[PDB]
């Protein structure tokens, strides 16, 4: 027992939401304890009920936001069930050394490995699995890709000695999906991920996804399923892509601070209308709603938002503010007088 | 009337020209008019003659651009003539609440809307037509999107405390569009914008443009059309793509100031040789030309620069400056005692 | 012989090696004499042997860096012998005026050209081969690119006055290729440039490449090519791509100093896990290595690093950390009395 340091169990709750946590604490380090248990399973990916051969981080695309502070350490015990086929492993962006911990974490079937990390690099960081060569695009690809959220001890600040804290949390992770089509242009169904892999493959090769989906599924965070707030709370959006670039974009709002880079280290850049997410990484903003009812937030890609699965929705209870919006004039016949040329 | 300030009515020109402003002002806020006519039109979109069925605001691709100063209320009519065969409406990024403005908005063949917004984020941002659905990319990649620039009222700054002042003002509107193809290769020809939709709806799906054009065309900004500037002119060239990323490049120049994410709350980046704008949203460029003559300003994905018609063109009067750059010897025949391995 | 400085000759080196200079100087403005060579030759890009008809500065994909310091002057030679098949120019991101000097080295097989531009702005910078019209994006993906890097008389600096030296530097030139494949989908061979450039054009106009490789083929950098380094090293890691957007990430690593748009004036971001390389520039990251092992430098779309060929790898020798990581248990059998759903 060479680190004697309190030790901690967090449970994990699956995306968008975000287990308990303090923004700033006055605790010193800790030893985080987290379990991640790997599954292979079919899951539905879009709203006409097409399927795929998933592989995941405890049953849920994205894997569950793990949320500790700058300093802590990090003891990850990961599983893999004697019902899975495949060899998996975890890379922590997080983490230094052992490409992430990659090369310690190799687990077959009937397995399990303990892992720690020191957390020495504040920001929202990608964890994925990586088993060698060409798994490591097609098992990220197939949803074991997650995120963890170093917090500074004394929580956010806008990088000039102001402390920033949100109300509420909410973890986006977008997800490319490569799903094979027959000579008809039909989606293919496959028994297992290893009947899928060489399909799969060739539409890989080709660099242009078939469905682009926030938390798993095309309309996974629509309708029933939208995200709640209130006007005047503070927001903050984690959002992460391990494999390819995104552009978050809050439609009737703003980024009011933003990581788009996800490191807490520098400033946050201030009243974004769109940001980047580099593929192989999260960022975060941080908005205070100011004006009721649905916010839709996209990848402004608009062809992936609306035909792709890549939008989501807020319902934001409150007030209107006519001082910030107004319709002055309801839609009406364009005045006979008119002249528009 | 509960808003009691005073109005100025704004007449829009089409790009890449900018309508009279004041950099810096000190008139207190203004409710700023300006009236956006919908027009269906089939239009030339290359130097081969492809045609395509376009979606405009006022007749351009890209629609104008408007500008205001922080603080001001920006009232917007927003024409559908009878001529047209669809609903449109409009999304403003730099607006607070319903959608932009797109909950607001949507009007029949026919009618006519009036939207009031306050401009409380300075910068430059994408506006858009959104109808619902599918039809939010269509109408976006058909031609529907233009900018609005909100100033600070003591207009730009380096982000140090010091004023930055442009002698020119030009707006480059980056559009990708997706005109289906026949088993041949031939671009195909439609007689409405409904009868393109679902050939159209099947390239958008492959995420890969048949042209990036600016303001319209390939070659629109070229030749005769070149943009002018002098030696020592500061020139602000305002860059937008409502739907996909771009990367702009003036060759022989820099950016001397950059706020690629457009937003002027931030400093700007300085000595950039090219820099990124997001899909959906506008980014904003000072440079003070140095040398005279033909400067080629381009998305630096050269392939859609050079073969899918995304390069513009700049012509600069001025003197030489040999000290910058210098031919020391014109090409000449290797010397025969020359080794060149 | 207007321009009376000393003049020093510089011998380039092969990439990813970079050639012998300070970072520090207080030597005054020299001429820095570099000479580049043309060379069209066939060349291996992958690990099953597909060739291609490559067109190189001094005979590598990327072009070698050069080196020098802010206000020196670079007089470049560049010569096309006699037994290349096209005419050749080179325009440089660094330089102002005459399209980067493209304008003014325009050289036929068997002519050479002497360019002189003064080094007025600090980063690193893309330079390539820009004849004219389509030419241009098909001579930069053929491989006639490089980088310049531009330091500042003090060498780098962390942007809040405290000195950066590196120990190690590295240049990992991106090259996204555009093959040709038969109808059973075999990758096609030509005997020269000008056979392949046809059917190399239609590869191009569909925006995806067939391969992505660092120095010039797949695995270029890996095996016994990896890159060296130790415990407690700076590294230098320069990343260029002239065509298209690249995302670096040091899997097990950071950059602990990020300039993603590659240029000096601006303040370096810390701690990332993935930057950002937009097509047609050039960005520097420094780490400090802090465990020994093997790391694999990857653009983070993990399909082209996996699939495509963009990975390279460092070997670093030294003692490992097991504050930072370590493996509390090695892989076992899921203990009996455990329950994992
Ligand atoms: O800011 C650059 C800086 O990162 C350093 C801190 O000096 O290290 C990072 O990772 C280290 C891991 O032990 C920690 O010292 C530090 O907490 C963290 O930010 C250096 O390698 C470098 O100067
Ligand atoms: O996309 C090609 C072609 O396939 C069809 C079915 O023959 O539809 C498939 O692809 C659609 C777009 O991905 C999906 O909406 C649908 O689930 C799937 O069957 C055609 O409609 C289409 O042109
Ligand atoms: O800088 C973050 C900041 O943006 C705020 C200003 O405090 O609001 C933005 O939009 C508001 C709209 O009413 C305005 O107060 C302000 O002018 C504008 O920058 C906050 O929501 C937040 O602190
Ligand atoms: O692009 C496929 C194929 O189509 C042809 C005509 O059969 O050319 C078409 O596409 C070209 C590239 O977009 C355009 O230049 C042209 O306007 C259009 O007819 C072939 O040339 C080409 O290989
Ligand atoms: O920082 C903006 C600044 O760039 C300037 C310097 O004032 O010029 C750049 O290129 C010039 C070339 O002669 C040099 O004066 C300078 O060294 C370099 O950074 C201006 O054009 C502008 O203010
Ligand atoms: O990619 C299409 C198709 O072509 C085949 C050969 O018929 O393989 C070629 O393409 C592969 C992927 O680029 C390469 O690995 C190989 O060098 C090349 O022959 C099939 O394997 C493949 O499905
Ligand atoms: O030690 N108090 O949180
Ligand atoms: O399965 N995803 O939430
Ligand atoms: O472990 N990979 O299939
Ligand atoms: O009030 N003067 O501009
Ligand atoms: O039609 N565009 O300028
Ligand atoms: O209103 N859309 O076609
Ligand atoms: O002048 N001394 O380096
Ligand atoms: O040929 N490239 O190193
Ligand atoms: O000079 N171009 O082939
Ligand atoms: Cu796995
Ligand atoms: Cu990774
Ligand atoms: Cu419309
Ligand atoms: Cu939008
Ligand atoms: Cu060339
Ligand atoms: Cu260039």
């Amino acid at each position: 027992d060479d680190l004697k340091l309190p030790r901690q169990r967090v449970d994990l709750v699956a995306p968008p939401f975000v287990h308990v946590h303090e923004q700033a604490t006055k605790q010193g380090p800790k030893i985080m304890e987290f379990k991640l248990v790997v599954q292979e399973k079919k899951m539905v990916i879009d709203e006409k009920g097409t399927t795929f051969q998933a592989m995941t981080f405890n049953g849920s695309m994205p894997g569950p936001l793990m949320v500790v502070h700058e300093g802590d350490y990090v003891e990850v015990t990961l599983v893999n069930p004697a019902t899975n086929t495949m060899p998996h492993n975890i890379d922590f962006h997080s983490a230094t050394g052992a490409l992430g911990g990659g090369a310690l974490t190799l687990i077959n079937p009937g397995e399990q490995v303990v892992l720690r990390w020191k957390a020495t690099r504040t920001g929202v960081f990608v964890y994925h699995c990586a088993p060698g060569g060409p798994m490591i695009p097609w098992h990220v690809v197939s949803g074991m890709n997650g995120a963890v959220m170093v917090l500074p001890r004394d929580g956010l600040n806008d990088g000039h000695g102001h402390s920033l804290r949100y109300d509420r949390i909410y973890y986006i992770g977008e997800q490319d999906l490569y799903v094979p089509r027959d000579e008809k242009g039909n989606f293919k169904s496959y028994d297992s991920p290893g009947e899928a892999y060489s399909d799969t493959e060739e539409v890989m090769r080709k660099l242009t996804p078939t469905h682009v989906v926030f938390n798993g599924k095309a309309g996974a965070l629509t309708g029933k399923n939208a995200l709640n707030a209130n006007v005047g709370e503070n927001v903050l959006i984690v959002h992460s892509q391990a494999n390819r670039d995104s552009r978050p974009h809050l439609i009737g709002g703003h980024g009011d601070y933003v990581w788009e880079t996800g490191k807490f280290s520098n400033a946050p850049e201030t009243g974004l209308e769109t940001w980047f997410i580099r593929g192989g990484s999260a960022g975060a903003a941080l908005y205070k709603f100011l004006q009721p009812g649905i916010y839709a937030y996209v990848t402004h890609n608009l062809i992936e938002a609306a035909n792709l699965g890549a939008t989501a929705h807020f319902k934001v209870e409150g007030k209107w503010n006519d001082d910030l919006m107004t319709q002055v004039k309801a839609p009406a016949d364009i005045p006979t007088g008119s002249t528009n040329e």
